[PDB]
């Protein structure tokens, strides 16, 4: 299934460590389509705006609401 929040907030604070010893962010490696576009688009979010950590579980409980209503539909 799907990360909670907390379990995302810790895959893009990972991801933000790990990501320079790859060739990009697609080289990566994602156990899912899912973790790739979660991550990544939380990654620049936090970037391209000095997100706080409070700001980032906002975030990234909205991107896993709208990540699990495009599951559920198919």
């Amino acid at each position: 299934g799907l990360p909670n929040v907390s379990e995302l907030v810790d895959m893009v604070y990972e991801y933000c460590r790990k990501r320079g010893l790859y060739p990009d962010a697609e080289s990566y490696p994602w156990k899912s389509n899912a973790h790739y576009w979660l991550v990544t688009n939380l990654y620049q979010n936090m970037r391209a705006n000095a997100l706080t950590d409070a700001e980032l579980r906002r975030k990234a409980a909205d991107e896993l609401v709208h990540m699990t209503a495009r599951i559920n539909r198919g």
